[PDB]
């Protein structure tokens, strides 16, 4: 199988890449950057899990070439799970990637929209355009890539719009950002690494845009709300943020502050995830694998009541 080594293995959609690296029999790498006396007990311990899971994990900075294309001569793909702040850092795996010349895909970290078909207010379009930029630089390189517009995490988005607990009170606020009626995709974790990885092996998605959204998991924030309530037996005290409401605090809110406001106009007011049509050559990956099946959102709430899913995350 082909190896794989992560950079940002160690974050929270990276931790999931990794083990789903694998659990499909890929020997696996991370690069992870080395520890310091304030590194979280978090990451302290998910470097000691994957090591007893067999992970090669080699310690460096992103700015040390020579080590980095040593290392990545020895694998086949190269995944990106970094955080925004180090975005533009990704620059350098593109130039030792180039250097050691026998990568067969890069994945940057986009893991989100899809960037080259929306514009949202200025505060996340910043943001977008560093990603944007990575992209020019990969195209540059001639490197063969995959762009994975993962959309919604699923755990992520439900803990941010519903928040669940253990004993739900009517006045435990959920708030609707714009109407309500704009559609997104919410797809679990677990299953947006498993379709990564499966991607990232495809010849069919090399140098491809790659959709993940699979139909039943495409949904309206009144839709996802009045399903929680069934499902919680319970009626929630709903408030509106509308458009005009998020647009202002985009644009008075200090930074980075007003980019999650931002991020939510694009989401659940433009509806930037769904405003658009699958074009010629884009993948929707639910449509790849007959082995594999993306959780539906009336399976991810029910991972939430199982008390099974992933908790709350900043
Ligand atoms: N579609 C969605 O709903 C959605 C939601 C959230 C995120 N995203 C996207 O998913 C991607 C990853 O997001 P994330 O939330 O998973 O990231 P995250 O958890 O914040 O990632 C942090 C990870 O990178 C490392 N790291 C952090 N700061 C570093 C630094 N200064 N130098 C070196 N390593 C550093 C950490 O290693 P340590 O263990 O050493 O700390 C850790 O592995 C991004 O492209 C993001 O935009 C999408």
């Amino acid at each position: 199988m082909e190896k794989i080594i992560i950079y940002g293995g160690t974050g929270y959609i990276g931790k999931f890449m990794v083990r789903a690296s694998l659990s499909f029999s890929h020997p696996t790498f991370i690069y992870a950057r080395p520890l310091t006396p304030d590194s979280t007990p978090s990451s302290v311990q998910l470097r000691e899990e994957f090591r007893s899971m067999g992970v090669t994990i080699i310690e460096g900075e992103m700015e040390e070439h020579e080590k980095m294309v040593s290392v990545l001569k020895q694998v086949d793909i190269v995944i990106s799970a970094l955080p925004f702040p180090m975005i533009s850092s990704q620059i350098h795996i593109i130039n030792a990637i180039k250097a050691a010349g026998n990568i067969k895909r890069f994945l940057p970290s986009d893991f989100g929209c899809e960037e080259d078909r929306i514009k949202p207010l200025p505060p996340f379009e910043s943001v977008l355009e560093k990603k944007r930029i990575i992209r020019r630089a990969i195209e540059a390189a001639a490197l063969p890539y995959t762009y994975v517009s993962a959309n919604c995490f699923g755990a992520y988005f439900v803990n941010y719009l519903l928040h669940p607990s253990p004993h739900p009170n009517r006045n435990d606020d959920i708030v609707i950002y714009g109407t309500g009626e704009t559609k997104f995709v919410l797809n679990y974790e677990e299953d947006i690494a498993k379709y990564t990885i499966k991607v990232a092996c495809d010849p069919r998605c090399c140098n491809r845009i790659v959709i993940y959204r699979p139909p039943k998991n495409i949904i309206s924030q009144n839709e996802l709300i009045s399903l929680w309530e069934a499902k919680s037996g319970l009626s929630f005290k709903k408030v509106h943020m509308p458009d005009e409401q998020l647009v202002r605090l985009s644009q008075e809110l200090p930074q980075p502050q007003n980019i999650p406001v931002s991020i939510l106009h694009s989401i659940f007011v433009k509806g930037d995830l769904m405003s658009y049509e699958m074009r010629k050559d884009d993948i929707e990956a639910s449509n790849l694998y007959p082995e594999l099946e993306f959780t539906s959102i009336d399976g991810l709430l029910d991972l939430f009541i199982s008390g099974r899913a992933p908790p709350p995350t900043l």
